[PDB]
């Protein structure tokens, strides 16, 4: 597994080596870093109340991989995977999402239930991702759709972060100072 | 009621008084924040039991704190008066005190972890620390609510002292470094 | 006692031999060398089995040599003697030969996830990758005990490793990359 090349701080890239703290190894390891969040929280979204937002977890994970693949292309040796399409896609279960739960009376603060609080985690760090992302964009021209696609990403991890909730008849925790 | 409205799609969004790209310093602590507030989140889903009442409520009081930090962070020029105050971190003092006195005398350094409501409350300590660096830097490009660097810089002290008091609470022993002399 | 002292309450803090401001890129290797061990630390809360004694007191091993990395980057132009040597790196390599031989063959591309105890090392797996790039931008301005490095390095290689038997001795396939 080890093979020692990137000891002294340089690595691998498609279509060539950098820093490991070049800006496009920093957002690809941030996406990581964002998907390996999404796989602990759905070691709680296992049950059959969850299956739609389960399964959309999975595919969500393989296009995240898919942003990664796109960020560390230095030389375009192949076209990139994001596609508008994907995001689209999350658009439609982010008009779902926003339907099921009750309406949003109050800012949201993270938390509620284990699963929910989860899920909030990993909505600050795709945020986290996007940012970087940005800085990318500002140095090399990137797949603009995986932009697109992060950010409307913790959208919908928003969404179902209070769908959750709600079926775990678990009110949002709310800014509320009057409480 | 429509999440997305697409604005941010090209690296830029806005702050109170104005629009700035999404990797501007001032979003970044701004982000941090949020992301150090959703650990402690999570954490709290794992002291509800009546043995952690004090701590609960401290910490549900402390999300709002840290979500108001984020929007002194936020705030451009200043159209708004800042939201925290020397108050709220002398609150923070108070209680480090209160616990250090309850945990068993400390004197050497620990390995983060135990219990799982303390490990969690560790990783938010160290978020915390994180965020504090960001507005150290934000600090050095705008005049920010200095008192928000107080309180972030006091909230990890206050992070590391529950940490500790919800393992003896809970009777997990801390371990202490290996390396005995320092 | 007093835990808090205020001296940090303007922006500056204390290394080994010397002060800094807190944004310094030196300050930030040091803390997200914490931030791993921290994640380290909620990982090993899932890996209390009867069945995992051996990873867990390996990861608590791993605890206090990320301490002695942290203790090693905090050094400014060697005040005291670096703790981290070749020794502890090869200590990993010897433990991951070991773990690739009991996984099963690795096959696909992996996704972070599957048992919830893999899915918070792979979290952390993560995390030591971005204290990695850090230490890689502190290198870039000062001289550092270029063992650190390598045995950050080689770190993130163990806990994939270890995840992946995890799932094994759980009973749980690898999530994989698969559409
Ligand atoms: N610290 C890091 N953060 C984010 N991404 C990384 C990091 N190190 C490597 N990568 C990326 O992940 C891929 C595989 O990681 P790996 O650790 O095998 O690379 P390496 O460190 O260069 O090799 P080695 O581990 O043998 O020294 C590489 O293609 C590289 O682009
Ligand atoms: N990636 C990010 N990290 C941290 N903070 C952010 C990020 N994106 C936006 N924000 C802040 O959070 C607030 C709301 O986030 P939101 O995602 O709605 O903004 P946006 O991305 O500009 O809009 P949209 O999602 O419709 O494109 C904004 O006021 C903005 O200042
Ligand atoms: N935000 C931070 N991120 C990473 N490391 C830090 C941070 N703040 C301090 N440190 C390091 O950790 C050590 C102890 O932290 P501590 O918070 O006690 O320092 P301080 O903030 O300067 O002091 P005080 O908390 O009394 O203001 C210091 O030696 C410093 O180098
Ligand atoms: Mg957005
Ligand atoms: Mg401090
Ligand atoms: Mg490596």
């Amino acid at each position: 597994l080890y093979t020692k090349t990137g000891d002294k701080g340089t690595t691998s890239v498609i279509g060539g080596r950098v820093d490991k703290d070049d800006i496009r190894v920093e957002a690809y390891g941030t996406i990581d870093e964002a998907n390996s969040h999404i796989g602990y929280a759905m070691t709680k979204l296992q049950g059959g109340a969850f299956i739609d937002i389960y399964n959309e977890l999975e595919n969500i994970q393989h296009e995240l991989f898919d942003c990664g693949g796109d960020l560390a292309i230095v030389e375009q040796k192949i076209p990139y995977k994001v596609t508008i399409v994907m995001v689209e896609s999350l658009e439609r279960k982010i008009d779902l999402y926003i339907e099921e739960a009750p309406p949003l009376e109050r800012f949201i603060l993270p938390g509620g239930s284990e699963a929910a609080a989860t899920i909030h985690i990993a909505r600050t760090v795709v945020r986290r991702a996007e940012r970087s992302i940005v800085s990318l964009q500002k140095e090399v021209k990137i797949n603009e759709v995986v932009l697109k696609y992060v950010n409307r990403l913790s959208d919908y991890l928003f969404a179902i972060a209070r769908v959750i909730n709600a079926r775990l008849q678990v009110k949002d925790v709310e800014y509320n100072r009057s409480a």
